[PDB]
């Protein structure tokens, strides 16, 4: 039992992290077959971080403009044989195929989904963290400057999914980056202006899951027979900044172990956010809305009688 | 900037580790060099262990009384030519030495202290997270039953530190292990008992560090010109629930940075025990106290 922010084992990314230089600059990247991805602002130098262009920037430059290498395991070598530009990334071609590219896929998460994140400096590994893509579609990460292009994923069914490289930070604790596509999340530009993020919200599903995860581990006092139906919750969550709330079978799965109606939550929801009346589940005081069902389910991972 | 639970990355330990199968049914266990070591409750049932005797459950089995597989990566067999016994662990040897073994070290961690974890199933790693060593010498992680011979370690300029293998759990929430010299975090020990377990307090050098850390993110509402001295500090802690402190360079560091004295952070824990009154620090209505200086100095350098 218990219940922490659990990362996916890093193993599988690190062989993958590389180093990416573009004259007084360099970056993380990353390196899967024979590709490496690294943020497009590698093309630009200390003069105009602030508003650039980089369309201007990029003919400008020429396979050799880029030099890539690895400075962990296997070390490298790495010759740039083609350069694009995707979105907000760079994209290259290089020589050598890593060998060491694990089964892979990329996409881009929804808003109140977590994900594991390599926090990455001077193409070296440094940390391992959990984040989830907010409601305004930004995470509350910990990255400082230099840890660019480090790399966000999760795991599952021998899949690696890559899903985020960090680019920027908007404010104290605020971050954000792009998906392999090259779209930042939250349509932020990479110019260091001042963009304005909007407002953000508890993701339900997640407190949801949270109060179950409570129930399984022993904290039942916020459940009574008070039920809230869908409909009804979903019309108080427009007003309270909460998300709506869909059905799912993970939450089911759990609303059945527990034998706790989702609408008994939704009520507990109603009630802990007007207070918890000074007590605690799972030593918090306040909504935790960060653990997914599914992360949820993985940590309460128990035999079904059917 | 940003302050979040960090843990080292687990790749190195990642190749380390391996299931080992005994009589019957496996546990996790670390593969370095000539060496696999697990937990020694591993040559035992699922009947009756409340009072066992492990001389002899040690010299009943032999050799290949014991089947150690890597999974992961490279898939080997790994012959047992070799066993004993050190504390609650079991020390094999085996024919082929682990050619992926990192630079490492032993040792074993204090009270408030942290360290990251790599969760393990089937000597399959699953998940990593950070723990902190509780007063008690207790640690709250999140293990589910087939977890054991999991592994504690921290990182170093390249040097994997093993400070922990997984052993059981006690309360709920509530986990403990050894040290790689087999001794158990707390004294307790291979039993199914409830054992008493220390009082816990809270680590006051741990809750300066992130008051610390929330004065650079930001938040320094909390922060008077009040002062309070360390003695006079650790003598109020006794009488609630705090542990004494004990400047180090780490803090100091941080006081510098900030500009605001250890004595101001103190003085501020005493008036936040009372209770945050409404008001929020970094996202929380409590004293975090899991947090080192030197995380929060890694995080925020
Ligand atoms: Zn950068």
């Amino acid at each position: 039992s218990g219940l922490v922010k659990m990362s996916a084992p890093s193993g599988a990314v690190e062989n993958c992290i590389v180093q990416v230089t573009c004259g007084s600059m360099t970056l993380n990247g990353l390196w899967l077959d024979n590709t490496v991805w690294c943020p497009r602002h590698i093309m630009c130098p200390a003069d105009q971080l602030t508003d650039p262009n980089y369309d201007a920037l990029l003919i400008s430059k020429t396979n050799h403009s880029f030099i890539v290498q690895k400075h962990i395991g296997a070390q490298a070598n790495l010759r740039v044989v083609a350069h694009s530009m995707v979105g907000v990334l760079l994209k290259l071609t290089v020589d050598v195929a890593n060998p060491s590219t694990p089964a892979y896929t990329f996409s881009t998460v929804k808003p109140g989904a977590s994900f594991s994140v390599l926090a990455c400096y001077n193409g070296k590994p440094t940390g391992v963290f959990t984040v989830n893509l907010r409601h305004n579609s930004t995470i509350k990460g910990s990255f400082l400057c230099g840890s660019c292009g480090s790399v966000g994923y999760t795991e599952n069914g021998g899949v690696i999914n890559f899903v985020y490289m960090h680019q920027m930070e908007l404010s104290n604790g605020t971050h954000t980056g792009s998906s392999f596509d090259g779209v930042m999340y939250g349509a932020f530009e990479d110019k260091q202006t001042h963009q304005l993020q909007l407002t953000d919200k508890y993701c339900t599903i997640n407190v949801v899951a949270w109060l179950y995860a409570a129930v399984l581990n022993g904290c039942k006092w916020f459940v009574k027979p008070t039920r809230v139906g869908i409909v009804t919750y979903n019309e108080w969550a427009l007003s309270n900044q909460f998300t709506e709330f869909v059905g799912t079978q993970s939450i089911d799965m759990l609303a059945h172990r527990t034998g706790v109606s989702v609408e008994q939550m939704l009520a507990a929801i109603q009630s802990l956010h007007a207070g918890f009346q000074g007590k605690t589940i799972l030593g918090q005081s306040t909504l935790e809305d960060e653990f997914t069902p599914d992360d949820v389910n993985m940590q309460v991972m128990g035999v079904v009688m059917q």
